[PDB]
């Protein structure tokens, strides 16, 4: 607890911190091994479900965890080349997560659009490039920038006893990363649910009720464990001292929901996923 005074409160951050941590990673192994284990399961389609759930798994095992280690224990105690590995880390996994949905956004409209003309065409060394440039863009747009700030300008600049990115004071590449990773994101999602949802009303009109439901349930997820953190960041550089220290923390842990959420919104809609997870689940095999 160190600074936490008070631990017989403290306790219930704690605890459900620990809740969501274990629900992120028991949720997204579910996926993992429910495409091994399910032959029907193993279609180039279920290739973006299982390095989605890669992503969260990380996020779920080291950010969520290390994260809370720096909230009840109000400093960091690993040292300076232990902070950069863990940003790095966290903040290219949490970019991985969301360049996965916007290659599953795209794979899905394609799919609606293009019934017979796109997943032909689109094979396993296809989804590879799909999904490798989810990754490696992911990579190069973070950890070098995280890793190598202190050795290119300057020195390290960030209190011993804190831990951030330390770039995010200049107003200049924080909004360029920020656009890159949150706002362009969610510009081609929403536009290509909405362009989604204008062919399904228009299916059933030529021959809605789960259309709308759906897609507003998954847009709306992404959005508000999202949108916070993007916003307090916005006004963190212009700002000095204007946000409170428990409301940054309170949208830092936000983003982490997104992991815990991800495999309903994605895995649960198809109904072998659903049936495969309660055959785990309850006939433990
Ligand atoms: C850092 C971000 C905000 C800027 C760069 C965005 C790109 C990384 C994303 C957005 C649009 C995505 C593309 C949308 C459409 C396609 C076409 C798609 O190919 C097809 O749909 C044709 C059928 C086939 O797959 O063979 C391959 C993935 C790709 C290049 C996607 C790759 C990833 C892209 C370029
Ligand atoms: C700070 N946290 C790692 C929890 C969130 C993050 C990140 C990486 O950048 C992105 N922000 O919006 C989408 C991806």
């Amino acid at each position: 607890p160190l600074g936490g005074h008070t631990v017989w409160q403290v306790v219930f951050i704690a605890f459900l911190t620990g809740i969501l941590a274990l629900v992120t990673i028991i949720g997204n192994i579910l996926v993992i091994v429910s495409f091994k284990v399910n032959k029907q399961l193993k279609t180039v389609n279920n290739y973006f479900l299982l390095s989605l759930a890669c992503a969260d798994l990380i996020i779920g095992v080291i950010s969520m965890n290390l994260f809370t280690t720096y909230i009840i224990m109000n400093r960091w105690a690993l040292g300076n080349l232990a902070c950069d590995l863990w940003l790095a880390i966290d903040y290219v996994a949490s970019n991985a997560s969301v360049m996965n949905l916007l290659v599953i956004s795209f794979d899905r409209y394609f799919s609606i659009t293009r019934p017979l003309t796109y997943r032909a065409k689109r094979t396993t060394k296809r989804a590879g490039v799909m999904i490798g440039l989810a990754w490696v863009i992911s990579f190069v747009l973070w950890a070098p920038a995280i890793l190598f700030w202190q050795y290119f300008v300057g020195k390290r600049t960030v209190p011993p006893g804190e831990c951030f990115i330390q770039f995010l004071s200049e107003p200049t590449i924080t909004f360029g990363t920020a656009i890159a990773a949150f706002y362009m994101p969610v510009t081609i999602m929403t536009i290509l649910y909405w362009r989604i949802y204008k062919e399904t009303e228009k299916r059933t009109k030529e021959l809605e009720k789960k259309a709308a439901q759906t897609l507003s349930a998954i847009l709306l997820a992404f959005i508000i464990t999202w949108t916070p953190y993007n916003i307090m960041v916005l006004v963190n550089t212009f700002c000095d001292s204007c946000i409170p220290k428990t409301f940054w923390n309170l949208g830092y842990w936000l983003c982490y929901i997104n992991s815990t959420v991800n495999p309903v919104c994605y895995a649960l809609c198809n109904k072998t996923f659903r049936t495969t997870f309660k055959m785990l689940l309850l006939c433990q095999c």
